[PDB]
């Protein structure tokens, strides 16, 4: 019979927990029935043991099953999310975000998981709100969204209420814990394919094998700078999760033809600095921030052509970027970001 | 300016802390100032890291800081101390406090530490309230207990009131931590000797270094059997603690010709089967019991003559085992008991 003792104790004694353990452990905390201490204990001590892919995917798996879901045959078997962990300390323009609109409007569904900043100034949700986005629709409209528009952005505030007694014990710790991966790992759309961002180099790995579980078509991405986000300023490390398997990767971009960027020319702002980069970026503008949408918008489609077992890494990244790049410029990226705009008012 | 962020990101990059930051830390906790969560993260941390004895020994002075003093000159230099971290999870009659009464009997003055079970079914403090004898005194008239009786018993949570603020999370928690170590590290009046019992084989050497910090001189002990006492029933490692200096010593008691025995012989009751063992020892009775008592007064003997640098080893055990043996056999340590009773009383 599990007890928050036993648990402890297993994971202060460095060991890996027995199966079921963490799922416990996570339910607990879910229902409202655990002390912040014991909150705050798992989450340290787990952190230090290093968690397994078996242990993270328990906890994310407990975390869906407390989610709101969204409704029967509403997700498209080919739906992408574009997100990642967040915590990179770099305060970057809304990389993911400015990626998803332009996916949608490549015509790949994306339903993509988000939220507020919680280090940086202005977060994906927040930029989103800037730009006059309804962030925090139910399952019904999410789904609406979705088909009408070909984008849904699922709040994880509002999807995942259960989740708030984990909140200010986080907030109170003050740094990342193996709770920090576990937003990309817990879509409450459950899409199987996904450009999904890490900020901690080492733990990456484990977040690829979460999704290798579940045999997701996914690109688990980390800047050789620091990013969770593929990024321009140098190489970044690619773990690719295909059939169930996952293969580490180094990623450079001035093999498809960009120029390297600087770190700050990438720097974001507020959530009004934020959105008029969006809008900047919709609009044609040319330059680093661009080259960086059009690289992540690629990369989530060829994370998406990884779906089926026949596509190939070099054409499926020629053919993302060719994609993503026209998206821009035929200006339909601007105009399903404004139909998404009227979508939330009507 | 330190911050729980800044400590616990250290903990948890698996680095030991900067001087003054366990300090700090405990500090924050002992003056209310700390959430639980903060609390619980800190001590986890700093246990799955391996506390240091530089770090061990900030968290005791903060401790010593906010505790109640005894009154000036009122501890002789040459007090000591007879008390062990307990959570060896055997459940054994109280060792250190039968050991302590005899030590007193036998002329040495005992400030003794103690507290209520955590784990066990009667700990120290609990034995000596069902004896009669009063765990309540505040620091004048522990002061008064050591001159007129020869013995003090510093109840811990009388002395450490600023502590409570730990309490609740070190009990949600559950298990061990670094504050574990804490409690014979923390005697309020200070003494500059004792027998120190360390259930945790991989940490009682850092208990050794706080002690040898501090120039006391001290026997850490860990019994091979698992116990927090001098065992007779194997062999007992030994820290000893001389000179500001710590040796490691493997420890027999054969070789003062005592005999093997086993753990159930050893084993204790409730408070009132614990007292009554109290006094059949003290009474007079031989047997396993008489034996691991008059083992660890001695003990405790020999941390008392090491106040002296021209003290010797061998001839200290067998000084130690004769003075342990005649207080009992003169019924020195009856009477004592008796006396200790009465005097609080008055
Ligand atoms: O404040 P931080 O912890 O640094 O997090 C930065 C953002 O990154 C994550 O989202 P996402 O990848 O969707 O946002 P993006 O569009 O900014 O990349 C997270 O949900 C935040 O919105
Ligand atoms: O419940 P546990 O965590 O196992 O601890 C048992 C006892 O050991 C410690 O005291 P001390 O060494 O003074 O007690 P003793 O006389 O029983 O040895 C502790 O303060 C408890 O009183
Ligand atoms: C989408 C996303 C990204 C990161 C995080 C993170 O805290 O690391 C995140 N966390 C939350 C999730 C998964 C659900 C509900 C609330 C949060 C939150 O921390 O605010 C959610
Ligand atoms: C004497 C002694 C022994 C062990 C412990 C321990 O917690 O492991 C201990 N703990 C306490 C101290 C040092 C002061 C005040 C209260 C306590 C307690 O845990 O109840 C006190
Ligand atoms: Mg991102
Ligand atoms: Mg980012
Ligand atoms: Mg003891
Ligand atoms: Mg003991």
């Amino acid at each position: 019979v599990p007890s928050w003792p036993q648990i402890l104790g297993r994971l202060t004694d460095n060991r890996d927990l027995a199966r079921g353990q963490a799922a416990w452990a996570m339910d607990q905390i879910m229902t409202g029935n655990a002390r912040p201490a014991q909150i705050a204990a798992f989450a340290v001590a787990m952190t230090m043991k290093a968690p397994t892919a078996d242990e993270v995917g328990e906890l994310a798996g407990v975390m869906l099953s407390h989610a709101h879901p969204l409704p029967a045959d509403t997700v498209p078997d080919d739906a992408v999310d574009v997100v990642g962990t967040g915590g990179d300390g770099v305060n970057t323009v809304n990389l993911s975000t400015m990626a998803a609109i332009v996916v949608a409007a490549a015509g790949v569904p994306v339903v993509k998981h988000g939220n507020r900043a919680a280090s940086s100034l202005s977060g994906g949700a927040d930029t989103l709100e800037a730009l006059g986005v309804r962030i925090d629709l139910g399952p019904d409209l999410v789904a609406r969204s979705l088909a009408e528009v070909g984008i849904g952005f699922c709040f994880a505030p509002r999807f995942h209420p259960s989740y708030r007694h984990a909140a200010a014990v986080r907030r109170e710790i003050g740094v990342p814990t193996v709770f920090n991966l576990l937003g990309p790992l817990t879509n409450p759309a459950r899409p199987r394919a996904g450009l999904i961002g890490c900020a901690f180099a080492d733990l990456a790995e484990v977040m690829a094998g979460v999704f290798a579980a579940r045999r997701s078509s996914v690109l688990v991405v980390h800047g050789d700078d620091g990013l969770d986000e593929l990024t321009t300023t140098t190489t970044s490390t690619i773990w690719r999760v295909a059939a169930g398997s996952v293969d580490k990767l180094t990623f450079d971009p001035a093999g498809f033809g960009f120029a390297r960027a600087q770190l700050d020319q990438l720097a974001g702002g507020d959530a009004q600095a934020n959105a008029a980069a969006v809008r900047a970026v919709l609009g044609g503008a040319r330059g680093p921030v661009r080259d960086a949408v059009v690289l992540n918008a690629a990369g989530a489609i060829v994370a998406h052509a990884g779906l089926s077992s026949r596509a190939e890494w070099l054409p499926a990244w020629e053919e993302g970027l060719r994609r993503a790049s026209a998206a821009i410029d035929t200006g339909a990226a601007e105009q399903l970001l404004a139909r998404w705009v009227r979508f939330g008012r009507q």
